[PDB]
């Protein structure tokens, strides 16, 4: 029947907790986070006097600039102290006190592009061979072969970077929120990976500064300010960046398909917040690897029940089905993962309603198609402004044209 009526209005904007496809890393080829951050910072020499290039319409833009200058200034202090401290509590300046707090939207093309990027392979690997699972006992042979096949396909996947990025920053923020309750602690955004050649590498995405965090319960909120490197010029797609003040903070010399080029380096700045319970879920994002592995195993066990033999080799080596719609078994694994990871990155009540209610309508349209009102309101009451939900609604309407 009817396609879901998606809402008209200004394009939807980014609302993840940290940048996704736009992130930029300052890296070192190799664990106290602040020390890692500083060594990453000193690898870059194209810093310059920072200025606003895309203002935050609803924010106090001078304060965001003062805040970044303060970060560089207090890191400059840390460098002079003979012993680099374990943590750095920021001076409680007026700009930080302000920053720390002491409507229908249409679907924009950028969220589909984010998703596509999350399915891509990266040069580096983001997990260990035995990252997936938490068994007490040794795992049996068929389970081990399935985990090693699936692990080979998603260890280099971009969405796995997003998982480990997310795990690190939520663990550091949750820890700081009870170890340094009254401090405006400077918290590096770090990840770790292993290069194509097997070299261990440490990545700095930027920094967050947390506010006062007396989190008596799970829904209590701690505010923070994120400051994230990027090469994305925000002026190309300003609607994506409604929540940010974007600074130009340097220039970077790059290898490119035309040889060496200098590109501006930007800093995406926004205020944000999270709660205890959201930080605990952030710490469990590696579950996305486990849950999507199980969706794969649910498929192999279905095929194996038909063919009265184990079909793990035949499934993963793509050796009954004569192809793979997404292209390869590897792409299916990475699409499942990326969906699971984006469910985590863009979790919301709107996503919850859309999933459970659109599920009911799918079975009804499938049973109708095979053999041949109130659900629509429940579904469309969830189509408000969340980019991930709007995309999934758009995907659902494709399934409704075939
Ligand atoms: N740790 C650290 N703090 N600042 C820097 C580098 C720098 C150099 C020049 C300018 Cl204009 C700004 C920052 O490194
Ligand atoms: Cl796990």
């Amino acid at each position: 029947p009817r396609p879901l009526r998606l809402p008209d209005g200004p394009p939807c904007s980014q609302r993840s907790k940290f940048l996704l496809m736009d992130a930029l890393k300052l890296s070192i080829e190799d664990g106290i986070p602040l020390y890692d951050a500083i060594k990453c910072m000193r690898t870059f020499f194209g810093w310059k006097e920072p200025n606003v290039v895309k203002p935050h319409e609803k924010g106090i833009n001078p304060n965001y600039l003062l805040s970044w200058k303060q970060v560089l200034a207090e890191l400059q202090d840390i460098e002079n102290e003979e012993k680099i401290p374990r943590t750095k509590n920021m001076k409680k300046t007026s700009q930080l006190k302000w920053a720390l707090g002491e409507e229908l939207r249409s679907l924009a093309s950028w969220i589909q592009n984010e998703f596509n990027k999350a399915c891509e392979l990266t040069d580096s690997s983001w997990i260990e061979l035995d990252e997936i699972g938490e068994d007490a006992a040794p795992i049996e042979h068929i389970a081990s072969m399935r985990r090693n096949y699936f692990t080979a396909e998603v260890s280099h996947c971009r969405a796995t970077e997003y998982i480990m990025k997310g795990v690190y920053i939520n663990t550091a923020l949750l820890n700081a929120s009870c170890a340094a309750m009254d401090d405006f602690q400077l918290i590096p955004m770090i990840s770790k990976c292993r290069t194509k050649e097997g070299r261990r590498k440490t990545n700095l995405y930027g920094f967050i500064i947390k506010g006062r965090s007396h989190l008596r319960n799970d829904t209590d909120v701690v505010n923070f300010v994120s400051m994230e490197f990027s090469l994305t010029d925000p002026r190309l797609e300003p609607h994506k960046w409604e929540k940010y003040c974007v600074l130009e903070v340097g220039d970077m010399l790059l290898r490119s398909a035309i040889g060496h080029v200098s590109r501006p380096m930007f800093l995406y700045v926004r205020t944000n917040g999270t709660s205890k319970i959201k930080m605990k879920w952030g710490m469990e994002m590696r579950r996305c690897l486990l849950q999507s592995l199980q969706q794969i195993e649910s498929m192999i066990e279905a095929e194996s029940s038909v063919k009265e033999k184990d079909m793990t080799k035949e499934f993963f080596e793509n050796k009954s089905p004569k192809g793979v719609e997404e292209g390869s078994i590897g792409k299916v694994c990475r699409t499942l993962l990326a969906k699971s990871v984006f469910n985590s990155l863009y979790a919301s009540p709107q996503l919850e309603g859309f999933s459970a209610e659109s599920r009911k309508l799918l079975l009804i349209v499938q049973a109708l198609r095979d053999n041949l009102g109130g659900l629509y309101e429940a579904i469309e009451e969830c189509l408000i402004n969340d980019p991930w939900v709007l995309l999934n609604a758009s995907w659902f309407n494709s399934f409704l044209t075939h």
